[PDB]
């Protein structure tokens, strides 16, 4: 009960997206390799770079920064079934609103418990009879250990009635990763970053945060230079904001200009 | 006493009573809103553009444009920018929602022969909000300016006021329940998203019937245009305010106070070369 | 109530249907094939109906929608249903020996969408008031061909008739719908009835299905058509048989009172007069 | 040096043509009032931000605005000029093209140029070519050499050669202050001047005129018919609606079955 459910290989993106319908979070095994894992890894370096205790480090504009990010990450198939499964028929369309890598080292405080939907006051008054709105894809771009203070999470806790009550500590599990391992968790399930007791060692993590496409991004993407958004697939274009949704409720479009294809509209292949 | 209408709301009328009815009443009217200069030029720098894009198997009972702020300076200064719109948006929106932006401008031109509309609710495009009926939290604002006169004869909008509050949004009423909103210069009528409404039959054989719409969106709901081709020139000769209704500028919500549209944790519209 | 009962009846029987209880259903009656292509050669038409140049939509979907002037618009209309057998032999029995001919008043694509409100009952022939009046012993004017281009279903809001309705001795009363059967139909089937016969479009509780149908309403040689097709290009009108033109007005009709004709150009036939082939 | 030699106020309409036959171009201070210069601007303001880069060009004057339709159509100074300009021989005249003119900030100077130049039978006869364009050029915006004023080079009409345009330190900048017009000759070089001013636009309104026997560059005939019908007959002339009485073929010319144009094809007489 008090436990995070693991999915292999051998497990089919159905079982994910029921296993994180269930329980709120879901660990991925063997999603990156150790090679894919290190090329993220020394894309983002020189960037995270360009920045006393350690203080925790954070980047996003990940498409501007890393190859790696634009084209495998954005067009991960899995990613895309469990977005596909988890807003389902109703919904439609999505889009990725932040992507960011998050460094906490050595001596870093333990976090408070939380729900990232919090940040919408009309759909966290809704508690579990909300709508899907945020899908977290969290990849350990490092192992995550207890003692550097792996996140912990509440397993059931997105169908609690009262999203005010946040639980207590010792209903969290801690989701133990090996490196390129992922975990998926909704924006309504309560979790918090440990406390890193390693005064050696860096936990970092790459997350993909998704919304439907009738919410906001927290990501602006404007600015993102020409050329490496005509580098990248209309798919991985439309996670970033560059091509019009098609919502299953107005499929003619949204997000248009002059009522017509966005991405066409300024520059962009047909 | 006997009978029920729309609420006006005349020139001594406060927003903050014009509010008071909107949400009491789900629409409201505002006499004597635009002068008939502003109306004047609005529907002179909307011509030229109507006529590019239907000077050429159909007829045209029907017009519709929008991308206004490319168009309209009159629109991208003078209503993009209007103080009474203002004060109703952050009334309507009110503490816990903080920003807002537009998501829809468009001219909508109804000529002799159009059919009545069905009864509707514009929010029904967000079924994860519209299941929740008159609970929801506010979403959509419409305000509606009459560029010609809005008579019954020419179709003039049709409203049940205190639907936006009906616990049930698969009812959208009967037409028994309308009340005709008739408008004649650049006056305007508000409404919510959850306000049952419908245009009506245009049964004259001469007369146009013209309206500009502004749909106003919180800062988290995805507006439905998209202003990135907007020329660069013509988004710096409009005022900051304006910027961020297109969404050049950072949202502020109340909730994540550090901000939200944002390009590198930092504001957009300077991210992507505006004035700070 | 209604006879859905004309698989193997010939148009005879379907005449004596049509009398006796003012409305019948036919089955099969166009092919899978001749409704694909009907829709097919219709979506444009009425995908650009009130704004050609603008989709329509700005998050308002049209859940009503109607079009006619369909022979300038859709070929297979145009040859396959303006001269199909047996639309001619029922119009041939339901006007009989004094009206001799006939021509189509109205041809139109009617759609009704989810959340559209249920129709008042009513009987078509009350747009002539000189006629209405007549009750049940009133001529025969209106005879109206309705082709399901969608299935015909309770929930979509299949159109609901009560049959015997055409004789009733006052047309002041129009009935209630505990007296009206639903007309369930497939793709290929039609429900034909008069202008004296009490019927209402449904409601369509659906939430995505969408009600299509072709209406053919039929008038006597001496009723004024609802439409005008005389802005249907000359191409096309040269293309159609000499029945589906006078079916469109482009040809004089010969009642059985005024055997010279009707509808001339100078006294001569009217088509022959405005270029068309004797 | 030069100079443009500057008119109006008091000079007649001779002496124009008189300052246009020996310099080739002429500065006719305070042609339009300034309430004139506000419609015109007020009138061509919506037509210019739809017309979908500071440069602008526009045409199709009669059916966009009213003032042109009526006031400078029919403008009494603009006639006489043309009378006098294209003299005896010629009898008639029409208008070729309207067009308002915009060049804002970063505009590169022009080469220097003769417009007729688009006639190579009648470019090559240089100075002693038949008169053939007359250029107005109204200024609907103040005219500056830091906003690219247009210089000219007056006697190079007379040329006889038009192989040489001249040189950049002839040239003579127009300066003009607002219904301010400069007149000049489709033989006369001239060249836009470069806009430094990061602020301003130039806004310019240019009325070439023909002599009867060269085609117009603008067709007019899906002009409205009510504009048309609103327009005076001398103004319905100027845009092709009338037939032309040169003097010529005193007859006319430019009719239908031997007819007047224009009531043959349903205007008044
Ligand atoms: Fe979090
Ligand atoms: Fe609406
Ligand atoms: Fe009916
Ligand atoms: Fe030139």
């Amino acid at each position: 009960t008090s436990a995070i459910r693991h999915a292999n290989k051998a497990t089919s993106s159905d079982e994910i997206v029921q296993i994180l319908e269930e329980d709120g979070v879901v660990i991925v095994e063997s999603f990156l390799s150790s090679d894919l894992v290190q090329k993220l890894n020394d894309e983002l370096d020189p960037h995270l770079a360009a920045l006393h205790p350690v203080t925790t480090k954070q980047m996003n504009d990940l498409p501007a920064r890393s190859q790696t990010f634009r084209q495998d990450l954005l067009n991960n198939t899995l990613i895309h079934k469990v977005c596909e499964g988890f807003y389902g028929p109703t919904v439609g369309d999505y889009w990725m609103s932040h992507g960011g890598v998050l460094e906490r080292g050595p001596g870093t405080p333990i976090q408070s418990l939380h729900r990232d939907e919090a940040v919408f006051p009309a759909i966290h008054s809704l508690s579990g009879s909300g709508p899907p709105v945020m899908l977290h894809f969290f990849i350990a771009l490092s192992d995550f250990t207890a003692e550097n203070g792996a996140t912990q999470f509440i397993p059931g806790s997105h169908k609690w009635a009262d999203f005010n009550d946040n639980g207590t500590r010792d209903q969290a599990v801690t989701a133990i990763l090996k490196a390129g391992e992922m975990v998926i968790f909704t924006g309504k399930t309560v979790h918090c970053g440990g406390a890193n007791s390693t005064k050696d060692s860096v936990r970092r993590a790459l997350g993909m945060n998704f919304h439907p496409w009738y919410v906001t991004p927290y990501e602006n993407f404007y600015n993102t230079p020409r050329e490496v958004v005509e580098s990248m697939t209309p798919l991985a274009q439309r996670m970033i904001g560059w091509r019009t949704l098609h919502p299953h409720s107005h499929s003619f479009g949204w997000w248009l200009i002059r009522n017509a294809e966005a991405g066409q509209a300024l520059g962009l292949k047909p």
